[PDB]
RNA sequence: GGCACUAACCUAAGACAGGAGGGCCGGGAAACCUGCCUAAUCCAAUGACGGGUAAUAGUGUC
C-alpha cells in the first residue's frame, strides 16, 4: 500500500527525463501513479514500501544539469483516486449481472448504452464510467469470459473520449460485427485504428465530433472503409458496395 | 512523425474542489517537505487548481 513521492523544485524538469534519471539510478523498476505538478513541486505515487525506500536511496545519486541535487521525499499516503475508483470484485460481480439483463441471446447483442445510469448500478452505488481504463478493462474481461462470441455491441452515449482502452477487443470479441459508438466524444477518425482489427459490418459514429471533420459523406465513407473494408452499413445507412476487384 | 513545454483547445464521466497568498502542528543545521487551518486580498461549479491532445502557432528534445 501507497506512498506519495515529492520532488521539490520538480516542476522545472522534463517529466520523461527526470523519471528516466530516477528510474536509472533506482534498484527497482517503478511505475509512477498520478504524476502531477503542484506549485514548484512534482508529485507522484507508488505502490509499496519496497519501491518507496528504493526511491529514497536515489537521493544523493542524482544531479540536474546545473550540478544541483534533486531530492526525493517519501510519505505514506491514501491510495490515489484513480486507484480508489477501480471496481471491487463484488462490484464487478454485479456488473456482470447487469450486462446479462442487457444481453439479447437471439442476437448475441450486448446493450451498454448510457451504462452509467443503469438503475441497478445506481441502486448499488456502483459508478461505472467506461472512459475510465479500469472500467473498460473489467467490461471487456467480462465479455471475454462470458460471451466472446459477441456479435453486436452498443456503447453509445457513454462519454467516450477515446478508444485506447478498447484496443484489446479485437482479440476479446473476435466475431464482433456490429458496433455503435454514436453519441460519444471521439474527436477524430484515428480513434478507429485502435480497433481496426474488427471485421465490422455495421458501425455508428454520429454524435461524435469526428464526423464534422469532413466536407462530405463520400470522404467520410471512404475514411471508415480504410479500417473496415467490408463495412455494409454506417450510421443506419446502406453503403454502396466496395469497388470490385 | 514521437515526446515534453508556453499558448490554444478538451476535461469534474479526458485524474481533480478548492487554488494562490497567509498561518499551524511535526521533521530538519538549513534548504525544504507530509499533514492540517484560513474571505486580509485575488481566483473558483458560468469549473479555479490539477489532468488531457483530435485540431492550431512558438521552443526544445529524439
Amino acid at each position: 500500500n501507497w506512498f506519495k513521492i515529492t520532488i521539490p523544485y520538480g516542476r522545472k524538469y522534463d517529466k520523461a527525463w527526470l523519471l528516466s534519471m530516477i528510474q536509472s539510478k533506482c534498484s527497482v523498476p517503478f511505475t509512477p501513479i498520478e504524476f502531477h505538478y503542484e506549485n514548484t513541486r512534482a508529485q507522484f505515487f507508488v505502490e509499496d514500501a519496497s519501491t518507496a525506500s528504493a526511491l529514497k536511496a536515489v537521493n544523493y545519486k542524482i544531479l540536474d544539469r546545473e550540478n544541483r541535487r534533486i531530492s526525493i521525499i517519501i510519505n505514506s499516503s491514501a491510495p490515489p483516486h484513480t486507484i480508489l475508483n477501480e471496481l471491487k470484485p463484488e462490484q464487478v460481480e454485479q456488473l456482470k449481472l447487469i450486462m446479462s439483463k442487457r444481453y439479447d441471446g437471439s442476437q448475441q447483442a450486448l446493450d451498454l448504452k448510457g451504462l452509467r445510469s443503469d438503475p441497478d448500478l445506481v441502486a448499488q452505488n456502483i459508478d461505472v464510467v467506461l472512459n475510465r481504463r479500469s472500467c473498460m478493462a473489467a467490461t471487456l474481461r467480462i465479455i471475454e469470459e462470458n460471451i466472446p462470441e459477441l456479435l453486436s455491441l452498443n456503447l453509445s452515449n457513454n462519454r467516450l473520449y477515446r478508444l485506447d482502452d478498447m484496443s484489446s477487443i479485437v482479440q476479446k470479441a473476435p466475431n464482433l460485427k456490429i458496433l455503435n459508438l454514436s453519441g460519444n466524444e471521439l474527436k477524430s477518425e484515428r480513434e478507429l485504428d485502435k480497433i481496426k482489427g474488427l471485421k465490422l459490418e455495421e458501425l455508428w459514429l454520429d454524435g461524435n465530433s469526428l464526423c464534422d471533420t469532413f466536407r462530405d459523406q463520400s470522404t467520410y465513407i471512404s475514411a471508415i472503409r480504410e479500417r473496415f473494408p467490408k463495412l455494409l452499413r454506417l450510421d443506419g445507412h446502406e453503403l454502396p458496395p466496395p469497388i470490385a476487384f
